[PDB]
């Protein structure tokens, strides 16, 4: 157990109880052997904090990179040196999304199932990760895209959305299969656009997060978003220290994480915090 001093705050969050801490407490392991594959805006896997373990592989947009930085932003919260998770774990980039942030359900369904082809042919020991940080309205066919990623062993993450309601009406949120996530501020309140419900099965930090940002920059933005990947960093991290299964980890998380500190957490929903037991 190593501990990052002057983390920014969702690092410092997710590896204690209490908030209060200045710092990351997390296993060197770090991730080390799992794989993390980010379907956003691409990944600028020539940032620096990246360290070379980044790799943009994929695009089904316009363009062949990142050229708007949620991608990259939400890559750096999983497992960039200074700003992520998984501070060792490779990542791998598929953009389904142009650089203005749009993108088309054939192409976000194309891209979820490239990931679940693509992992099967990688070096991914310790096992594979999807974060996906996009949610539009209801739609069957991005929830059976992701169900089909998650059935064939790949642990799902997905932002719960930021319509400040149930995200039962959010894709691929509303997937049953998949670890939706809702987002928190640093003084434990939901955060104010962080949708709910039964179907949220975690909360992480998404408000105000800093990260990674295209030109080998760095940024503070919020959103559920940025709640997804401190999920899909967080298995990763587990995947490399205790295992475990695709199927299984969202319910890992659940029994692991901190119970009860959130404020604005209706009853229906969760009242769990994402935490990575270093502490």
């Amino acid at each position: 157990i190593t501990q990052q001093q002057g983390a920014t705050w969702g690092l410092t969050r997710i590896s204690h109880r209490a908030r209060g801490s200045t710092a990351y407490a997390y296993d060197t392991s770090a991730g080390a052997g799992a794989c993390v594959y980010v379907i956003d805006t691409g990944v600028e896997d020539t940032h620096p904090d990246f360290e070379g373990r980044a790799k943009q592989i994929k695009s089904y947009a316009s363009t062949a990179r990142d050229g708007h930085g949620h991608g990259t932003h939400c890559a750096g919260t999983i497992g960039s040196k200074t700003w992520g998770v998984a501070k060792k774990v490779s990542i791998f980039g598929v953009k389904v999304l142009d650089d203005s942030g749009s993108g088309s359900l054939s192409n976000i369904i194309a891209g979820m199932d490239f990931v679940a082809s693509d992992r099967q042919s990688r070096n991914c020991p310790r096992r594979t990760v999807a974060s996906m940080s996009l949610g539009g309205g209801y739609s069957a066919a991005l929830n059976q895209a992701a169900a089909r990623l998650q059935s064939s062993g790949v642990f799902v993450a997905v932002a719960a959305g930021n319509d400040n309601r149930d995200a039962a009406n959010t894709s691929p949120a509303s997937e049953p299969t998949v670890c939706t996530v809702g987002a928190t501020d640093s003084n434990d309140v939901r955060s104010t656009f962080s949708n709910y419900g039964r179907v949220v099965d975690i909360f992480a930090p998404g408000t105000s997060i800093t990260s990674t940002w295209i030109g080998g920059r760095t940024n503070t933005i919020s959103g559920t978003s940025m709640a997804t990947p401190h999920i899909a960093g967080l298995a990763a991290y587990l995947f490399g220290l205790e295992g475990g299964s695709a199927g299984a980890m969202c319910g890992r998380i659940q029994t692991l994480s901190t119970k009860n500190v959130l404020t604005s957490i209706p009853s229906g929903t969760v009242n769990y915090l994402a935490f990575n037991g270093a502490t």
